[PDB]
């Protein structure tokens, strides 16, 4: 099976056999943003000490069509399935809270997205952690 595809299964197993070092966490964990799988996120967070150099490269990664197409803050807090996620990468000063995002709805930050979905308990986080919404 495909790594996303165990991704979407919970299939442990084959994401640990798949997963065996932090270029291809970095895959995974994207996967499991953009699928919302917040379980496996954390797991791999477990598994693997993610930096801010990790957050970089996930910014550049060839063939994963979430981070091609989505910042890795907007793929933090565009879901509320994923506010764990976006919880730990905060927490642990992984992403700059008001980050403008560069590849989707450009110059938007993750308060943009917090805003517009209406989620309470993300503006509160995002907001008690300093956040801005962008400017224009």
């Amino acid at each position: 099976i495909s790594l996303e595809d165990a991704i979407k299964a919970s299939n442990y197993e084959e994401i640990n056999n798949k997963v065996t070092d932090k270029k291809m966490a970095h895959q995974a964990l994207a996967y499991s943003l953009g699928n919302k799988k917040a379980d496996i996120a954390l797991y791999l967070l477990s598994k693997f000490n993610f930096t801010k150099q990790d957050v970089a490269e996930m910014e550049k990664m060839k063939n994963n069509r979430y981070c091609n197409l989505y910042d890795v803050e907007y793929l933090l807090s565009k879901d509320g399935a994923n506010y764990k996620v976006l919880e730990y990468f905060i927490n642990n000063g992984l992403v700059d809270v008001n980050k403008k995002f560069q590849k989707v709805n450009s110059g938007d930050t993750m308060l943009d997205n917090a805003m517009k979905s209406k989620d309470s308990k993300m503006i509160d986080f995002l907001l008690k952690n300093g956040a801005i919404l962008g400017k224009r």
